RNA sequence: UAUUAAUCUAGAGUGUGGUAGGGAGUUUUGGAAUUUCAUGUGGAGCGGUGAAAUGCGUAGAUAUAUGAAGGAACACCAGU
């Protein structure tokens, strides 16, 4: 019910998810490898990223969603696949932009697994 | 060489001017991010690994935006 928007993707080095969200911070609706049937390992692959980001501008479309900025999250090879989809499905993408939760260096992170 | 009577300034220090440096201690401030909580948005998976599984999830998690709290450590300056 809203032209201009936000839709958010965060690609995890283990999974990935996409949100569709309006300016006002609220969500329109989200996607996930989960979704879909395929599960377990399989599902940190840049084709499921893409193929939930195609759903996600699917379900989006019939809302009637037009010019919408980009805020990409994570760190994985399936976050570039989403880009391809969404540029790709013809929609009317205006900025990107980079928002990792990136620290500065503060808190103590987990270990090198060994 | 040792002892002693002395003398001098290059040895070594003090002064003068200029001069750099994450040198140290004490006393204050800041912001990112995590976590917890609260507020809305939402409905099934999330997390996880070579692959899985304990574990978490409609009693609304993850996510998305805002606010509060507390604690710890100070990317980018950073280098033949």
């Amino acid at each position: 019910n809203v032209s201009s928007g936000i839709i958010h993707v965060s690609c995890s080095p283990n999974n990935t998810i996409v949100s569709a969200s309006d300016p006002g911070g609220n969500v329109l609706c989200w996607a996930s490898s989960g979704t879909m049937g395929f599960k377990g390992s399989r599902k940190k692959t840049p084709y499921s990223a893409g193929i939930a980001a195609d759903k996600v501008a699917k379900t989006v479309k019939e809302m009637g969603m037009a010019t919408v900025k980009l805020f990409v999250k994570g760190t994985g090879r399936g976050k570039d696949t989403a880009i391809r989809s969404f540029a790709n499905a013809g929609l009317s993408i205006t900025e990107i932009n980079e928002k990792t939760p990136i620290p500065h260096n503060g808190c103590k992170p987990p270990k090198r697994p060994r």
